[PDB]
């Protein structure tokens, strides 16, 4: 009565707001989303954010590159915020994520009523079962729904564990 | 060593910024660290801080009220980063409350280097220990002890 979604954003971020880029999702189930804002400004972005993050992103005419108000929407419909199961938030840490992907709703109160207010953290997760040896980082570093994939892929290899 | 500190943050978010009312920390040995932002402005406040939060606060000629730099300061201090100690921060629901503590140094690039850039779900500890009994207002700095009572009783 429970599904666990994994999720990562980019964004950039100055010490005042955070204005997201991109953000995936992977569910346990194997149901995957993407999108990239049409409404964060690229000159804004840090010299990091436009060698590492921008360059991955999908080409101007993809159906990828959404508005705000549509993320919205394509979630609470990807979380199923109206069917009878609770939903769990993943993500490596979370804080600036959590608040990136809660922000697409407006202030905290907002928020639909079954979305958690915090985000389970896997890096939490792996320190408390002894720090396991982890595969390796995947090659796309920064593409937001590689990196949410390569978390259900940790989540499951830090709990199918004999322990 | 390994020091472990446990806060909490009131503040005024409108989904864009969070402007920090106030913070208090609480670390495993004892030592408390609470302060209130003469920066935060009250008008920009909603009904639910204006009723909750704020009434809670000292009054005004308390030396409790700090600049933001005097707070950012302040924590260097007391989280000691000049020494050679390890540090935990710990919070229970504190997505926010680490973004409203990072940005006392800038973006999260600009936090000390020993102040860790993630702060621990002290609710996931909870969950993950069987969710034993924790016991029973919006002032950071009770909250802040609180969680340090709940995380004792949750690793007794
Ligand atoms: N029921 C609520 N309505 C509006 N804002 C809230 C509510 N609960 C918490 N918050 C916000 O989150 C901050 C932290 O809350 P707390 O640590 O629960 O005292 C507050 O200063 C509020 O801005
Ligand atoms: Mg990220
Ligand atoms: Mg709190």
């Amino acid at each position: 009565s429970m599904v666990r979604y994994f999720y990562d954003t980019e964004f950039i971020e100055d010490g005042h707001t955070i204005e997201l880029i991109s953000i995936g999702v992977v569910a346990e189930d194997g149901r995957e989303y993407y999108a990239v804002s049409t409404e964060f400004d690229p000159e804004r972005a840090g010299s990091w954010v436009r060698t590492h993050v921008l360059p991955k992103l999908p080409p101007p005419a993809s159906q990828l590159w959404r508005s705000r108000q549509q993320i919205r929407l394509d979630l609470e419909e990807f979380l199923r915020i109206d069917g009878t199961d609770s939903i769990e938030l993943w993500a490596w840490v979370g804080a600036y994520d959590h608040v990136a992907l809660c922000q697409l709703w407006g202030p905290m109160t907002a928020l639909p009523p079954t979305v958690p207010r915090f985000t389970r953290e896997l890096r939490q997760l792996w320190e408390d079962r002894g720090c396991p040896r982890m595969p390796p980082r995947p090659r796309d570093v920064h593409d937001a729904l590689v990196d949410a994939r390569d978390q259900l892929r940790r989540f499951r290899l830090i709990t199918s564990t004999d322990d």
